[PDB]
């Protein structure tokens, strides 16, 4: 806020639920489909959700935590996902909370 934010050390973000106008997108399950999106068969038969990925509830608001350790792994996964939020317009925000760029965390 013209001052010194050059950067940060995030390693945690959370794309909300709820669009840049102020209102929540739809499906309400969008979030449960990003974690089947990366997810995989546990060698007997049932979906494993990967755990860089889980659920939030804040304000409540559904929205999605993202762990930035899947970029160093799989960078493709956590860039797609990231893009889903400018797709749906989704207020990205950081591990506290606060509103965020998605340059501010592939460039980390």
């Amino acid at each position: 806020g013209m001052g010194t934010t050059e950067k940060s050390g995030i390693k945690e973000i959370i794309i909300q639920g709820l669009t840049r106008a102020g209102k929540p997108f739809r499906p309400s399950d969008w979030v449960d489909r990003m974690c089947s999106t990366y997810a995989s068969f546990g060698a007997d038969r049932k979906l494993r959700y990967s755990p860089y990925l889980k659920p939030r509830v804040i304000e409540g608001v559904r929205c999605l935590a993202v762990d930035l350790k899947l970029k160093d792994t799989n960078p493709e996964g956590f860039n797609q996902l990231m893009h889903f939020a400018t797709e749906n317009q989704l207020n990205i925000l950081d591990a506290e909370g606060n509103s965020i760029d998605a340059a501010q965390v592939t460039e980390i």
